[PDB]
This record gives structure tokens, C-alpha cells and sequence, in this order.
């Protein structure tokens, strides 16, 4: 049977090892970009490479093995480190200087843990339908009786660190029975390991890749044909008797089926035509579910003036605005020699910094930073580099989060395959959804329906 | 039977009136504040009266009689005036100078139309249980495919001006299925009426307190011993034979049946403890269900330097940053020479701007008023009025909004009965919550559920 298979990110890559393992080797990946890796992606910047997209594997030391983390740990031996996050209250930083108490700042931190936990009890208790859910938000008012959620400068950055910095997306959009708890670290663990190799975490794509495509003897590039870069599909044909997809040079492809891999993003932008259109049941499950973005801006400065040291690493902006540069890191570890800062915005944020120029972005930058450190002397970043995946057509966000609003069976119709075209990717993954791991897993998964049907002639969906 | 209402505002006002034709006049009407009206609530700002809360009479010339208006426009005879959004093309600015292309910005504007219209539609179309229900935003992504809603600064504002100004969340948490189309609309007419009288759209309170409650003769003042101001309930205690409740000064009085009337943002707050607490699903109902906040800041310059005249009463303000002080009213009709201008901010604005000073709250608005207005001299406003709703806790914010997740069922139990504990306003309102009309009609249908279980027996 012959499968093209969109997309070489994770999980076309791992969709299409799975399938090579269950002998159907008549295989053709076409990819838009000119590498593999997708989401998983890095990029020069000031002398180092540094990560445009994913950054952790997330989900480390619990009960059940994060299938990502010995590749990376083990067999790749990329360089990590794991994140501790115990020190935050010390680096909560004022609107307009200096930090706040920690105590103080503890104290919230921990009142914010505890209405997530009493979330958790509520969300077991929900009708698996979906059909009970609620927002996160929703949830915070009921348990610390408010008619709002945080509302003062510390308390929304508390929940913009522990909810936006994960999900993208505010708690008022975010479905609670979807998130709270999260199986990413219920099954996996607790821990997130930061990767810092100059190799980049996609390395683990090139490594699954190179164990069904074959590699250059001296150079280990991928020289199979199989393999096609630079291809970017636009049209899928499918009828009951195959499928025939095109490329935007023209290039015209047939198979059996067709495995898409592409981002939720990318099916909410109409790039990939389908002929006949996808049905509304699977059109309207497209567009209800959401395509969040998180943005990684990456600042160079002349000097140091932050703190390094114990608990450091990440530290808080309390501004009056919510979602306002608000989430900081410093690599004294991962990038020693470097002199550089990473804040992330994510949603609403992101989209007005992808409009502007990377100038003013510096420059509304380098005015928090004077607010926060007014007893130094700030040099301005030499370098900004400002990621925009929303305005990637190939992209067009960063990763999935389940809104209020989508229940589990629009859930299953926004993963359930129309004919011969199936579906994988971060966004189809039942448990996953938003991580490496997820578009991992959803790739062997999409994988298995498909031989089922062509090997076990077992066609039927759920 | 004796009941005890709590709060005089328009729901509990018009929940006390029904009783009374019922005959159910052993009343006792609590409330907080040293007056009546609630959200309906007028202050003088640079000599004038402006309203803090509720301006307009929302829903007029449609299929159906919005009840509040001929209480307006015939009985009192409020002095009014429709107002018209047909201009707004040509008065949208900016960031940084000048408005945009009129044809232009009438475009876009059209496009989000459309795409409402095909909400419409597809609303029309969901199950009743609420199961197909999704955010306005979502029906916006749907309809035009696209990974996202309006973004660009113009769009952002229209969209604002769309939905914000008429809800205070945006769309993105807003149910589609219960808000478009809007009921008020649809059944009482596309047209908005804005009050500007000196006796205040709160009048409309004072005279439906009238019909029933004493009154001077002189004075005309409610003089009334069933209407007790400056108090401020903290605790309904209620069993199966009565209730009790006590006020904040030590009062306690007793009755068979309570009638609360507090907004959803005080039953989400405390204020008021039940012995014993709510049921789960009560509660539930409750904190699930949104308590939005619209900001009007009112401004006093001294001379005008901005446009009057044709189409020029609205305006809008398309900053890069979404709700930034984007929705702008002048009031040559209403306030002629008094050169004040409204700008309406909400939600995250206006729970930021609560809590910073006036002072602060003003210089941020000169900027974006310079920045509009490159060519002119303009002068700093000489007053500025923020209203503090979400912080007064007798309020905790303007007016509720039905948010994606919540269905009919789970609505409906908001207005539920707990025992002899009966519950009206306008986040009870059937199908107008959020509005007057909708307070109104919320205290005599909670009325009238009281009357049939407390006098027929049939509840
Ligand atoms: C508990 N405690 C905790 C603490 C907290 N922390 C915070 C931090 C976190 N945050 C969140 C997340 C982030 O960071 N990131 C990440 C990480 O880190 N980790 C993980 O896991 N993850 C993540 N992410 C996500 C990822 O990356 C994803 O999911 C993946 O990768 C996906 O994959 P898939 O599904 O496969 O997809 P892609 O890649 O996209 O692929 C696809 C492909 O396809 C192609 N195309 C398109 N279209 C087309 C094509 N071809 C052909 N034709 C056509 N048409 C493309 O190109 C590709 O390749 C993330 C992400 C991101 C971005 C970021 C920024 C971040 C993150
Ligand atoms: C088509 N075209 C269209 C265009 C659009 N434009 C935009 C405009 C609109 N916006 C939105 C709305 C607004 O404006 N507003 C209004 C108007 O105007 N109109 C209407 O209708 N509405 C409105 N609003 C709402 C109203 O106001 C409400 O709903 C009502 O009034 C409510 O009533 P009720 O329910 O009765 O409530 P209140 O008043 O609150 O009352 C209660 C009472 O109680 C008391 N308390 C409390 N707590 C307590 C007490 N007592 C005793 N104890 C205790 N503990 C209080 O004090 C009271 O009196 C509105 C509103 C507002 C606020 C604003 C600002 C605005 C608005
Ligand atoms: C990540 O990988 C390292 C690499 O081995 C692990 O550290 C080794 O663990 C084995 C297990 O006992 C030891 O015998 C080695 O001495 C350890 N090596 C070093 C350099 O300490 C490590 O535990 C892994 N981390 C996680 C979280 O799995
Ligand atoms: C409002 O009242 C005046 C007073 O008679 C009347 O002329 C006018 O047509 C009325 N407008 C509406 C919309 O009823």
C-alpha cells in the first residue's frame, strides 16, 4: 500500500517509522520546508543556537516512561538540565523596582497551587462528555469566592507563569476537565528537563528518521528519495479508490493514503485543499479547537546586570497589565558565555509583537528592564530575535490547547480520518495535546488506524 | 406572607411592586446603599448629571414593546436621543494620527457584520442542550477560516466596538448560541435610545417605587417604613418554616420568604452568608456564570478639539493594544457646551484601571488623546470621573455575560429557589440578562414564582 504521509516534523516522521515497521516501506514524506524537525527547531542567535520552538521534554520522573526522554537523555545524550522552579517567590519583580517580599510572594504562590488542586478533585467528578466543563477561571472563582480570578499585578504574573507559560492561552479560554490535571505530568512526571545542545532538540526527529530512511555513510544526511523536502502540499484529491495529492510546483503524487501532519494552524488556514472538502461535522471541529502561539524573544546584551545564583534562573515581571513581558529566564547554565535574556508573551501579546518591528519590541523591552533593575546600568540588547510562528504559513501558531467549549467527541471528530486521508499531529493527541511527546505518540497512533484498515481490513472508525 | 427584598434596585423594586399587586404586602426592602435605583445611578460631573451605570433604553421600534421605554419616552417623558452608529467609517483613528480611510474602514466593518450575520445562522442551528455551543470567537475562525479573529489594530477595534462594548468580555469567552442573536434585539428592535436627563434613567426606579411605596406629599421622597436604606445584609439564615436575616448594623429581622436581588457579582463574593451554605449546584450555577465590568471615564476639557458635527457623536481608537481606551462618545447633543467626552474601556482595562489613581488613569488618556489629535493644541481635562463598579462591593462590577460552557440548564438553575431563599435581577432574567429591561422584567417573573409557591402552594 502506498502512503504519502504530509509534513516531516515528529510526528509524520515517527507516523511514517511505524508504518515502515509494519512492512508498508512504499512511502512518500513531502515536507514544505527544507529540513525535518517542524516545531522542533533552532536558529543562530548571538553565537549560539538557541531554540525558535519546543525547549523542554516535559514530563520527567514519574510512574511512566516520557517515551521522549531516553532518546534525548540517553541514546542522543543532548545536553539538559532540569528546571527548578522552587526559587520563584525570591524573583518576582515590581512594576517599578525591586522585588517583592518573598514570603509575601510565596504565600500567593501557594494559595494559587492550592485552587488548582481543589480544581483537580472537581475535574475527576465531570461527565465524560465534556459536556459539564468549565474554564479554569471558571473554577478559580468558584474556589477562592470571587467574582474574578487574580486580579493584582503578582497574582495575575503567579497565574500567567503557572497557566498561559504552559498552555498559551489564558484560564478563561482553557477548559479545566482538559488540563487540570494534566496528564503530561500525572503519567509522566513532575519534572521538565530545558534542552541546550548545539545539535538542538530536533536532533531526536533526525534520529527516529535515520532509523527507517536511508543516511549518507560519511555525512549521516538523509539521502533517501522517500524523503522529499521543499514540497509543499496543496491539494489532496481522495476517492474510495485512493487518494492523489499536489505540490505547489506541481508535482503530482498518488497513493493508497494520505497520513496529514500538518498543524491544527495549518488546517484552520485552507493551504491543503481537500477535493471533495472535508465534511462540516470535521470542518466545524477544525475551527473550534484552538491554535494557541507562544512567542520566545531572545535579547543580547553588551553586559550582564540581572541576578545569577542560586533559584535565578526564572524570574517574574509583576506588571499592571496582564501577559505584559512578564516570564524571564537567564542562562548561567545553558549558555555561559552568552549574555542574553529570554522573556516569552504568548496569544494576544504575541499577535501585536508579530506586527511590529523588532525594534519596538526592544525598545518596550528595555523599558521594563530599566524599571526593573533601576539601581543598574542597562545597556541596550545589542540583538533581539523575535520567533513568528502565527505568521508562518506552514505553521500559523505553536501548539494546540483544548478551549472551553470543545467536548470529547468534537474532540475525536477533529482526529477521525474522512476516507483515505488521516489525520496525526500535537492537536490529535487524546491525552498529549501541546508536546513533543503528544505529536510522538499521535504519530505511532494515526499510524496503527492506518494499518488496521489496510492490513487487517478493518476500516471503521470508533 | 412577609417578605423581606434584598436591595432597591430595579429588580428588587419591580419584585416588590408585583407582590404588592398581589397582595403580598407585608414587604421589608433592604438595602445597602443611602438610596434606590442600584446600577440605574446618576452623579454630577462638571455641573452636570452623567450616568455612572445604564445609559441606554437598549431594544426599541421592534416586534415587541421593550417595556422600559414607554416608561421613558410617554410616561416620563426622559429627554433622549437614538443614537446612530451609521458614521462610524469615517471615525475611527489612528494610533499615531488621523482616522483611517473611510471606504476602507466600511469595509471591514461590513466584513465583521457578515460574519455575525453567518453566526446567526449557524446559532440558529445548535442543539438545545448546549452541546454544539462555542465561543463567538470560534464562529468567527469557522466562518472565515482563519487560525485566529480580527487582529490587526482596525479590525480589533470593530470587533470591540462590536461585542465588548455591548457585552464587557470579548468574544472569545462569549457563548455564541446565547448572545447571538440577542433577544433584546430581536424582539424589541434594533434601535438604542441614550438617556440624558437630569432626573437620571433612574427615575424610571423612583417611579415604579412610587406606584406602591409612601411618598411625601410635599417632598414626593419615599417616606415608606417597608424601604429601609443603609442597610446591608450579612447573613440569610433560612429553614423550612422562615427566614432571618441580619444587617451589617446589627439589625435582624425575620420573615417567611427572601427575595435576593444583589448582582451576581455580590453572590460570587461573600458578602452575604447563607446558613446554611448553598447547595453544591447552586453554588456552582453561580461562580460559573459571568460578572462583566464596563468603565465609563467621563472627561472635561476646557474647549473642544475634537470633531462635531454629522456621524461625529462616536469614535473609536484603534490602538495595537486590544480595549485600550477605544470607544469614544461626545455629547453635542446631550450636554451641549459642556465639552466632556466619554471613553468606555472593560474587563481587564478596567479591573487595571480601578485600582490606579484618577490622576494616573487621566495622564494615560491625554496621551492617546495627543496621539489622535497630532494637529491640535490639546488641552489636559480639567475633571475626570472613573467609576470604581467592580471595587464597590455592594456591585462587584456592571452586569453579567453568558460565557461559553454555560447552557441553559446550568443558567436556569441561577435563577432557582433554594427553599424559601428566592433569587431575581438581571443575571436571572430569562432572556435579557445584562440589561434594564431585563432587571425589570426578572423582579415580577421572581415575583410571581414566589406568589404561585407561597400562595397557591404550587412551586
Ligand atoms: C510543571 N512545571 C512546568 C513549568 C512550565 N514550563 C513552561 C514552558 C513550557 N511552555 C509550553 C511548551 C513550549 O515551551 N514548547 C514546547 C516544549 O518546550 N516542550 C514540548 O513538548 N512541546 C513544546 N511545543 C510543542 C511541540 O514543538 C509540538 O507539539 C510538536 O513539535 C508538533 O509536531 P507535529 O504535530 O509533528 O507538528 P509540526 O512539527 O508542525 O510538523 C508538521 C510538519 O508539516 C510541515 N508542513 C506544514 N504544512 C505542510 C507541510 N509539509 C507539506 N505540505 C504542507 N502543506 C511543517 O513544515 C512541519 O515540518 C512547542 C512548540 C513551539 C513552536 C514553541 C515555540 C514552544 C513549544
Ligand atoms: C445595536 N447597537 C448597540 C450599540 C451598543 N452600544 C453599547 C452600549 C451598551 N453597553 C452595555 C450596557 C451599558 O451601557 N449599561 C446599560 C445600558 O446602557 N442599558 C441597559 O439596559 N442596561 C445597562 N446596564 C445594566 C443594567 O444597569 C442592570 O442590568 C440593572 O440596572 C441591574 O438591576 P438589578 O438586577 O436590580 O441590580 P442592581 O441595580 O445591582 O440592584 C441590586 C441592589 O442591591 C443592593 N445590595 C447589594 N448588596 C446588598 C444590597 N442591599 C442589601 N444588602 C446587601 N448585602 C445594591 O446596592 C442595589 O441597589 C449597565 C449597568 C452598568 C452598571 C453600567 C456601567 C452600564 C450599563
Ligand atoms: C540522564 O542520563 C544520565 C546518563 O547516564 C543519568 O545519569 C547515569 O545514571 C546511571 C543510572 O544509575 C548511573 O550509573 C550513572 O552514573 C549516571 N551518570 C551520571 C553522569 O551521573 C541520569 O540519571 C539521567 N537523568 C534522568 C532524570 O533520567
Ligand atoms: C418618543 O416620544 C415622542 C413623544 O411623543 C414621540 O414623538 C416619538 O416618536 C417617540 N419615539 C419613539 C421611538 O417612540
Amino acid at each position: 500500500p502506498r502512503v504519502i504521509v504530509v509534513g516531516a516534523g515528529m510526528s509524520g516522521i515517527s507516523a511514517a517509522k511505524r508504518l515502515s515497521e509494519a512492512g508498508i516501506t512504499d512511502l512518500l514524506i513531502l515536507e514544505a520546508t527544507d529540513h525535518i524537525g517542524g516545531r522542533m527547531h533552532k536558529t543562530n542567535f548571538a553565537g549560539i543556537n538557541v531554540e525558535l520552538g519546543a525547549n523542554w521534554v516535559e514530563g520527567v520522573n514519574g510512574g511512566k516512561m516520557n517515551p521522549i526522554w531516553p532518546i534525548v537523555n540517553s541514546t542522543l545524550k543532548l545536553r539538559n538540565f532540569r528546571s527548578d522552579f522552587d526559587y520563584l517567590a525570591q524573583n518576582v519583580y515590581k512594576e517599578d523596582g525591586g522585588v517583592y517580599d518573598e514570603d509575601y510572594v510565596q504565600k500567593r504562590i501557594e494559595l494559587a497551587d492550592s485552587v488548582e488542586e481543589m480544581g483537580e478533585k472537581l475535574s475527576a467528578t465531570l461527565h465524560a462528555s465534556g459536556r459539564d466543563d468549565m474554564s479554569i477561571l471558571a473554577m478559580q472563582r468558584l474556589n477562592e469566592h470571587q467574582p474574578n480570578g487574580p486580579a493584582t499585578p503578582v497574582d495575575m504574573v503567579v497565574d500567567y507563569y503557572k497557566f498561559d507559560y504552559e498552555f498559551a492561552e489564558p484560564p478563561r479560554v482553557t477548559s479545566l476537565q482538559n488540563t487540570v490535571p494534566l496528564a503530561t505530568f500525572s503519567d509522566f512526571g513532575d519534572d521538565v528537563y530545558f534542552v541546550a545542545d548545539q545539535r538542538g532538540y530536533e536532533a531526536v526527529v533526525y534520529y527516529l528518521a535515520g532509523q527507517y530512511l536511508k543516511t549518507d555513510d560519511k555525512s549521516g544526511k538523509i539521502v533517501d528519495p522517500r524523503l522529499q523536502l521543499n514540497k509543499v502540499v496543496r491539494e489532496i484529491k481522495y476517492s474510495p479508490g485512493g487518494v492523489t495529492v499536489k505540490t505547489e510546483d506541481n508535482s503530482v503524487y498518488s497513493a493508497d493514503y494520505v497520513m496529514v501532519s500538518a498543524s491544527l494552524g495549518v488546517l484552520q488556514s485552507d493551504l491543503i485543499q481537500f477535493k471533495p472538502k472535508l465534511p462540516t461535522w470535521k470542518v466545524r471541529a477544525i475551527y473550534q479547537f484552538d491554535m494557541a502561539v507562544y512567542t520566545k524573544i531572545f535579547l543580547k546584551f553588551p553586559r550582564k546586570f540581572w541576578p545569577e545564583g542560586k533559584g535565578r534562573e526564572f524570574f517574574l515581571y509583576a506588571s499592571s497589565r496582564r501577559g505584559y513581558y512578564g516570564v524571564w529566564q537567564e542562562f548561567e547554565k545553558q549558555y555561559p558565555d552568552a549574555n542574553v535574556l529570554l522573556v516569552t508573551v504568548t496569544d494576544e501579546e504575541s499577535r501585536r509583537i508579530e506586527q511590529q518591528s523588532d525594534e519596538q519590541t526592544k525598545a518596550e523591552i528595555m523599558q521594563v528592564l530599566r524599571k526593573m533593575f533601576p539601581g543598574k546600568d542597562v545597556p541596550d540588547a545589542t540583538d533581539i530575535l523575535v520567533p513568528r510562528w502565527w505568521s508562518d504559513r506552514f505553521y500559523k501558531g505553536t501548539f494546540s490547547n483544548w478551549p472551553v467549549g470543545v467536548n470529547r467527541y468534537e474532540y475525536d471528530q477533529l482526529r477521525a480520518p474522512v476516507g483515505r486521508v488521516y489525520f496525526t499531529g500535537e492537536h490529535t493527541s487524546e491525552h498529549y495535546n501541546g508536546y513533543v511527546h503528544g505529536a510522538y505518540l499521535s504519530g505511532i497512533d494515526s499510524a496503527e488506524i492506518l494499518i488496521n484498515c489496510a492490513q487487517k481490513k478493518m476500516c471503521k472508525y470508533h
